[PDB]
């Protein structure tokens, strides 16, 4: 089904297997950059995260988690997400394709 299942079929050759290991490498560097903006921004959710009930904090509070909310969901930051499943699952499908040839070839 997704696009580099067709492109990346059975290594036949090692020059195939370099191009795999090349195409690894450089998608791998952008996974890792992409995950730590996303953990990052999870991270600034859990410094705020870091008493009785009142009205006015009741009500900041509220104001507090709708901000989060919105940042939360957001359509940029859910792309961003995305892209490293996306990523995530491009990379396994190449390095298991050099793992089985690997295997193979001793």
């Amino acid at each position: 089904m997704p696009d580099y299942v067709a492109k990346y079929p059975v290594i036949q050759t090692d020059d195939e297997r370099e191009r795999y290991k090349a195409v690894f490498q450089d998608q791998f560097s952008e996974y890792k950059e992409l995950s730590a903006e996303v953990q990052a921004v999870l991270r600034k959710f859990d410094e705020l995260d870091a008493h009785s009930e009142s009205r006015q904090e009741h009500e900041r509070i509220s104001r507090i988690h709708e901000e989060f909310k919105k940042k939360k969901n957001d359509p940029t930051f859910l792309e961003k997400k995305e892209r490293c499943d996306y990523l995530k699952n491009k990379l396994s499908h190449i390095k298991q394709r050099i793992q089985e040839y690997d295997k193979v070839m001793n």
